[PDB]
């Protein structure tokens, strides 16, 4: 197939500085002038949004004082990156405010630039609960030991000895995450965000109980909103692209992956009362003559 | 009896990569053009579907805590593989989704791919009851002792001592099956699906009673539905082909098998009043001069 | 059972939840006799 | 060439050096011309692109 | 049936201190990464109240 | 050379080594030529293949 | 009757609540005669 050579920007520059993939050329004619032109239908292909990716970047220092820091870190990493059912509450929109004075008594007005600001991100993770209640236990013990304890309003870790001063600083009990919004092929990063100073806020897991024997047992949905302090720009775009260059997709074919079972079980083969067994042992094999 | 040497694909590759048996070229001049050609009618032979073969691949680990686990496994294998009157619910069709946007105002729309999905399999086995009601016994007791009991919702097996923890995981009371569609000759696998995490869902056997002495006694049929996580691809096609490589037919003849009755019973011989006995004992033997 | 998505492709994961049993609603049938013994019997049973 | 349900990503990307413009329609779309002829199959009464 | 030996926490330690039953290991691959792996579907068993 | 009612598989396949492509018509079909001659049986008036 | 679950299995315990009786709605039917005496009878009955 062939298309107009000028559909794509020849080089990424001006408002496309720092862009990663191929960016359409806005100077090609569109479909809302006098009449649409079929020669430029390729450039009408539309942007479509794809799920964002969460990358853990730093760990709380409180993990160091625990009996096993590797377990805490691995659980936090898996919860943030692989167990996240959904994420919502990311926003870095702009907002412009004007001051206005009348241009005469007839209704007209002059409007002048006053200020420009940006929105905020309020990450909200959600999970689905497993046997033994690992997620809720993890988060509740995190809050109880590395954060306030309701009865004393003091951390439970400080019950131990030797905890250094400056335990009241964010680096003690906060982590960071990098959010990347990739393209359809997940080779280039289109949007990114880097939020630090993250720890639970609002309400923790649900933890409510009831008795009813005529009602079916039900799932437990876990939700958690976090604090943050975000950055956005082009260095963050480079960081996201560097993360995305890793996690290569070469050689990966999910329609050619080997089956998780390679052969029938040993007990299954011991019964000798199946489809194959009748042919192997039951039926006579005198040969074919004709 | 000769056909175009290009009728059969020379090598299974491209879209035919991973296939087992012979595949039509799909480039021989086919009908529905200007005219049909009788030089290439061999390529007009059509696919016809064949019944599916289901192989048991795994057993539940709940059978080990019972008495006579061998009998449980043998009955499960016989039910799944041989007694199956019909099997249904298998499906892994694809599905695609697009988006739309006006191309001007005339009424022409432009579309861009958004997502691709796949269907789910919902296995449904069927059987016909035997004397003693063994199938209903089997399934009712499976559900009652390995899954739950309606009044307490607790498996009866837990009454026995020493039941290991982790009895709530699926591998304690779930099994797997491999389904294969063969070719007419039953030598090469054409499709496959590897479903695991299967146990009854919905209703069990019928369990209905009624009195009507003028009504004709009637047969019973057992329909059961199962859970499942289906896997497809080239990894499972090889597994199905390997499973079907066994159950070979070399030396098999279904028209030369010995009659299941080798001779007439001894009582019939004892009777001594019949066709052969008339010649043997009744008729005289004067000799033939004629 | 219950359900939870196994990825985004369209496959599903199921977990056993509960087991119950059906209920019986017995219904007898008769044919009336000379006099009305069945109807009398049942009506007077209910009444008294 | 279009998508894979478990990742919604074309399998061909599993090779190396696929064009960055693989997401445009010309990568994975084709064109056909439809014609209705007359009884003699010599003239095109109606056509569609 | 066979499942990975690491599905269940071997010992109840760290945030699992004091747990009574069997607690799933949280470092097993989940279904919401790049793609799910069928080798770890025993670890997806859900919680029911 | 065609189906067998109980199994629905040709009995010849009990001999190992039979080549694939046994489902095509050339394996188990034949051809005939029909001619209508004249009274002297020297000329063909009608034919069918 | 009224029901209450006898455990969580799916069984119910029933307790008698009330007993009633049906109600009759008589309906007669006739065929008119010469001069229409039936219609006159009923219509004049209603009117007067």
């Amino acid at each position: 197939a062939k298309k107009d050579p000028n559909t794509i920007m020849s080089a990424n520059s001006s408002y496309a500085n720092g862009a990663n993939g191929s960016v359409t050329n806005l100077e090609i004619p569109a479909a809302f002038g006098y009449t649409p032109d079929f020669r430029y239908y390729h450039a009408a292909a539309d942007y479509t949004r794809r799920p964002t990716i969460a990358f853990l970047m730093e760990l709380p220092n409180c993990f160091k004082d625990t009996d096993d820091a590797a377990k805490w870190g691995g659980s936090l990493k898996a919860l943030i990156e692989m167990h996240s059912r959904t994420i919502d509450g990311l926003d870095y929109t702009l907002e412009v405010e004007h001051v206005e004075t009348p241009f005469g008594g007839g209704g007209e007005m002059m409007q002048t630039l006053s200020k420009v600001r940006r929105a905020r991100s309020v990450p909200v993770f959600t999970w689905v609960e497993k046997i033994g209640m690992p997620v809720s236990r993890f988060w509740n013990n995190y809050i109880l030991y590395f954060m306030g304890e309701p009865n004393s309003n003091v951390a439970g870790i400080i019950g131990k000895g030797g905890i250094t001063p400056a335990a009241t600083y964010p680096d003690y009990n906060t982590f960071s995450v990098l959010f990347v919004e990739p393209d359809p092929t997940e080779r280039y990063a289109l949007r990114s965000t880097l939020i630090t100073n993250m720890q639970p806020t609002g309400q923790g897991p649900e933890m409510r109980m009831s008795k009813d024997q005529t009602s079916s047992p039900e799932q437990l949905q876990i939700s958690q909103t976090f604090t943050g302090l975000q950055m956005v720009g082009r260095g963050v775009d480079k960081l996201g692209q560097m993360m995305l260059d890793r996690a290569s997709q070469t050689g990966i074919d999910l329609n050619a992956q080997p089956a998780f079972l390679s052969d029938r079980e040993a007990d299954v083969a011991a019964r000798t009362d199946g489809y194959i067994d009748q042919l192997v042992s039951s039926l006579s094999k005198p040969g074919v003559a004709i």
